[PDB]
């Protein structure tokens, strides 16, 4: 008999800072037993799970009292809204918010699943949080998504962006499949740093244009992972698609499909909603596996058409990132 329940606890980190759920952002979606006063850090589409620095586990969701309809309870074991750790204030309540986000803005905002099941039921989002010991990544697995909680270079790897990031690693396999390697590794990657940019404007209205700085230590020598406005910041990613060799880590050959990303979203009576609307439905219905970057403006442009968005801005934009969409 576990039913709906308000989550109210606090997250963020000591560089970001800390806030609470119930006040600066929205109470948290849990579900609690009344007859054992139970709660759970699991909703129908995300369930959060506490590895507690172990490496394995059964996907029990995060469990806690929750003693004594607009009641809410605090979070946490000592149900006090926290469940600190590495300088972040509870990265179990950031995985929860950052798993409805991202459930939300593909379902409301381009009226898709961010996962779904082989027979097309849509599949619940399991955020495994705490994973190992001083674990600075964070990674997709097929499955479920596992957060590092960092060490000296990084706080805990929960953040909107970052679980935007990994979890649309799902969505690009359940659809278009870019293979993760070449340009449509490159092209791969860039998805997940857009819907990690969505991710943050779906919150609070406005994003980054980078990628990681809020989990980076703010005595770590590094301010961003990426540069979406001009990826070359970063010293290897490349701006623009002649730029490409063969030998580029995908994690800086996505800097095209990123710079592209940024450049049509900044067009004029364009938003972040709109480019990436173009590319989740390219992703979902023209991308090829073994796409190059030149293949990928042909599903964008195609996938615009099927939208009604404006052509000519794509074309611009992909003219800008020396891409040339004369075959389609
Ligand atoms: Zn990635």
């Amino acid at each position: 008999e576990k039913v709906q329940a308000k989550g109210m606890g606090f997250g963020g980190n000591r560089k970001i800072g800390e806030y609470q759920f119930g006040k600066d952002l929205p109470l948290l979606e849990i579900t609690r037993d009344s007859s054992v006063e139970m709660c759970f850090m699991e909703n129908t589409d995300v369930k959060v799970v506490d590895m507690g620095h172990k490496y394995y586990s059964n996907n029990k969701p995060m469990q806690f009292t929750c003693k004594e309809s607009t009641k809410t309870y605090y979070t946490g074991y000592s149900a006090d809204g926290y469940d600190r750790d590495n300088g972040a204030a509870s990265p179990t309540n950031d995985a929860l918010y950052a798993g409805y986000v991202i459930k939300h803005m593909y379902h409301d905002w381009y009226g898709v699943e961010a996962l779904t099941k082989s027979d097309g039921s849509p599949m619940q989002l399991v955020m495994r949080v705490h994973y190992g010991q001083g674990y600075e990544n964070a990674y997709w697995d097929g499955k479920q998504m596992t957060f590092g909680d960092g060490d000296t270079m990084m706080y805990p790897l929960v953040s909107l962006g970052v679980g935007g990031h990994e979890v649309s690693h799902g969505f690009t396999e359940q659809h278009s499949g870019l293979e993760y390697f070449g340009q449509s590794g490159g092209m791969n990657e860039s998805f997940s740093d857009m819907a990690a940019q969505a991710a943050e404007y779906y919150s609070v209205g406005k994003n980054s244009w980078q990628i990681g700085p809020e989990i980076m230590k703010e005595d770590s020598g590094y301010d961003a992972l990426r540069y979406m406005d001009k990826p070359s910041r970063d010293g290897m990613s490349i701006d623009v698609a002649d730029d490409y060799y063969g030998g580029l880590d995908v994690h800086y050959s996505s800097g095209v499909y990123n710079h592209l990303f940024y450049i049509l979203a900044n067009q004029p009576n364009w938003n972040l909603r709109m480019a990436f609307d173009v590319m989740v439905k390219a992703n979902m219905d023209y991308w090829t596996p073994y796409s190059t970057f030149d293949e990928g403006g042909c599903g964008m442009l195609s996938a615009a058409k099927d939208l009604g968005y404006n052509l000519d801005d794509i074309k611009k934009s992909l003219s800008e990132v020396t891409i040339n969409y004369q075959s389609c």
